[PDB]
């Protein structure tokens, strides 16, 4: 029965009187206000559940990632309806062409309660520092930055690979809204409490639900995930604490595998077009997508402990012309809890690799990784595999540049049928990777004196299932970085 | 229609007729003589088939070692009915007690082509160096060694599991016959040379059928493998080579899948007795065995490129008494595929534990590993873990000492309802393990400043499917050592 609206569409009469239900939500103090209520998601963490040994609950970089953002929208959601709100939380369509935030959230006059928030317990206000970016993006061919990602959403027919493309687009307007501030939506901590939150997390959640209508269409899965299934079926954090969720409708329908439907949860949107275009427009944009080759950065992400804004920069393999190809945002927190995705985030090279002629196993990667508070950030990351996806491909190429000292991400996971192909980045791999055939035996470089289960360099394996346990062709090597798991379908 | 028959139960005709088939069959040059047949297993290294960079094709350390050895020991069985044989592969049954060899191979009077063979291509004779331990042979409670190691294989009741007992009981043979020689039974590349070769596994391929009869009346898998699925699909090398196997029928029948089932090869035993035990006795036995507390050493083993000896001493926590536990054989070869059974080899230690009046947690290790040849061995082993199987026990308790620098096993697959415990070596590990979620986060060690999925050491957990990546609770404890993935049911 909670309509979620786009904010622009709001009347007069529905902005103010959501206004008056987040104000008298903002100023109360119990477990079922504003300030409680986000401090489910960061600052003041709330886990274990008593212990002294507290750590920011917000579950990210993992499959789980969407259930807890949407239960805790929804938890938002009934608080403001406990507060005299007729609606539901409004969203903002930021794949939109725009050249300012919209008024709704972005005025400041009149004391408007969705502008900032003061936040009791740290006695600041939250800040945004509004990147102008956001009104100039970057196109990816014809398509402005925040749209192709969100149809790069849209072409994933599969959740787990959903899921990377989904968050990494949500980080973007995270870092785009909140800047260098702490108290700011670049931060996980912290940004629970800027009232743009919620309609952030409103607008994603918009995204899910039409993915789900896709995959319906597709006779794909959109109830359930293919991976990290055990973890589905637990109750999420801290909504099944009684000392912490006033709300027994969520305390009690937690479980990710039960908030995968939101009919369960008695809200819809006004509507589900992106840019003006309903979900056929959409499927006929996604199928014009595999008219042409693209070419992708694969970023395979693990935790870096802060959010920071990941800039990528191509060249071939001699000495000569580098070029900018794209960016992305990682959200992080010192205390987050461990995540590795072990799939690919497609970032979308095309154009910049065909500017200069690259052949795929030339292409070559520099990145400029700054926290959201302009600190460099030191923990590395690997260099992205190759991903080609010819015109109407089925199944996709990973390009594997290898090469002594040369990180690799530890574990990949891909489709069946993906195919695969190796290529040396200096003169130190110089025959065939090898595949070990167990954990243990990658583990402890168990290279054997010849040839086997062998990857020849620059030739392309399709793999079908199973894991491989793939290595350098010498022990030595195999110490020096040259491994690493693909783990098929 | 070929009877097995155990060698001291053979006639004086039976053992001239076969002796005659394999004297024709050892002076026969081509492709379905001696030489060549045995040439199957090690040198001179017959595999890729076609290419140069040869290595033995025989399949060890994994989960098709025994169809490997039954086939190997079917092709030598029909090349002997090729040369005149009436009977099947004698067998000897090693498990029983005994003073000599027997003499139908161990007796070189008039020339007995069964106790050593010329290797043309080398210019050598097979060599034995029968170890008088087989004579007198240390005993785990009342059981003989060799016997008790055989109701060890007989009481898995899966099979992988039970695979890993199975060659840890044919290695021991090897290695007390062959000795310190060469071109003997104690080495991968020479073993199939001597005639005693296919003796040997003929028994051993007895003690198969046995449990795959123990198996049916469990109503458990006797016909398929728990692991190693794929792999159980393509046919065995060199069978399937054209230019190296000129017997057709086992060259198309050499996938593991269809050699499960022995009825297809027209061979069959005189009996199944072991040490004068029927089925039903047997069964009885592996019941009685279930009535007190049982501690092994397990032993979690990967290739170590020569056979050896591990000779395992035992002591508690103090600078004290330390007392020898047991010891087994692993074949090996330089040119050995890669192999790492990432389950447990279970050394039954009980008495000495009780002995010392050890807990479970203060129990120690220091092996001696020692070739064939009576050189050390330098690849080091990780310190078996404790695995404590109470009276009646449904499932075991795996005690897993951790500590900075101590080596684990990298990974470990364990039956669903495996209870597990961490217990510290030394002080550096003073917390609980951590379960960080992936393979990624445990090899990048992204372990988290808070306790998270916590194994409380010196407690004792449950583990019911899927995977465990589990370090300490420090960032550079598990650089250094102290981690491990823990893979269940
Ligand atoms: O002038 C620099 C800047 O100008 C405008 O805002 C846009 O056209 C941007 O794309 C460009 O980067
Ligand atoms: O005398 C040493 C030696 O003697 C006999 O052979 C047996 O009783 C062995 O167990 C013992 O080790
Ligand atoms: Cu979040
Ligand atoms: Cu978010
Ligand atoms: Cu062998
Ligand atoms: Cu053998
Ligand atoms: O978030
Ligand atoms: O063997």
């Amino acid at each position: 029965v909670l309509i979620r609206k786009e904010v622009d569409l709001l009347s007069l009469k529905e902005a103010n009187a959501i206004k008056d239900a987040l104000y008298k939500l903002q100023n109360d103090h119990s477990k079922g206000g504003f300030e409680e209520i986000a401090g489910y998601h960061g600052y003041p963490n709330k886990c274990p559940e008593k212990g002294d040994d507290k750590y920011p609950c917000c579950v990210h970089g993992m499959p789980i990632f969407p259930h807890w953002h949407r239960l805790h929208t929804i938890q938002m959601e009934r608080a403001l309806k406990n507060h005299g709100s007729q609606i539901g939380i409004p969203y903002w369509n930021w794949t939109k062409r725009m050249s300012s935030i919209p008024a709704f959230f972005g005025d400041d006059s009149n004391n408007n309660p969705f502008y900032k928030y003061h936040i009791r317990a740290v006695n600041q206000y939250t800040t945004r520092d509004v990147d102008v970016e956001l009104f100039n993006q970057t196109k990816f061919g014809e398509y402005d930055y925040l749209y192709y990602l969100t149809l790069q959403v849209l072409e994933e027919n599969s959740f787990c690979d959903f899921e990377v493309q989904y968050e990494i687009l949500h980080n973007a307007v995270h870092a785009w809204l909140g800047g260098a501030g702490k108290y700011s939506m670049s931060t996980l901590e912290y940004s629970a409490y800027d009232p743009v939150f919620m309609i952030h997390h409103s607008s994603l959640d918009r995204i899910w639900i039409l993915w789900q209508q896709l995959q319906k269409r597709r006779m794909k899965p959109y109830y359930a995930a293919d991976c990290a299934g055990d973890l589905m079926k637990f109750p999420m954090h801290p909504f099944s604490y009684k000392s912490e969720n006033e709300d027994e409708f969520t305390r009690v329908n937690s479980v990710p595998n039960i908030v995968f439907d939101h009919y369960k949860f008695n809200y819809d949107y006004d509507n589900m077009r992106i840019r003006g275009h309903d979900i056929n427009e959409l499927e006929a944009i996604i199928n014009e997508l595999r008219n042409k080759d693209r070419i992708f950065a694969g970023f395979v992400l693990s935790g870096i402990r802060i959010t920071a804004t990941v800039k990528v920069f191509i060249h071939g393999t001699g000495a000569e012309h580098e070029e900018f190809a794209g960016k992305f945002a990682i959200l992080g927190g010192e205390k987050e809890m461990p995540w590795a995705y072990e799939r690919l985030l497609k970032l979308d090279i095309t154009d910049a690799v065909h500017h200069l002629h690259l052949k795929d196993e030339e292409i070559r990667f520099r990145m400029e990784v700054t926290y959201y508070n302009g600190v460099p950030v030191s923990t590395k990351l690997a260099d992205p595999l190759i991903v080609h996806r010819p015109a109407h491909a089925s199944h996709d190429i990973l390009v594997i540049p290898v090469g002594k000292g040369h990180e690799l991400p530890p574990k990949v996971v891909v489709k069946s049928g993906t195919k695969i192909e190796f290529t040396p980045i200096d003169s130190s791999v110089d025959r065939a990777m090898v595949e070990l055939g167990s954990f243990t035996a990658m583990a402890k470089c168990i290279v054997p004196p010849f040839t086997y289960n062998a990857f020849e360099l620059n030739k392309v394996y399709s793999v079908d299932h199973g894991d491989y346990y793939i290595t350098a062709g010498t022990h030595e090597l195999c110490e020096q970085n040259v491994r690493l798991n693909v783990h098929v379908e």
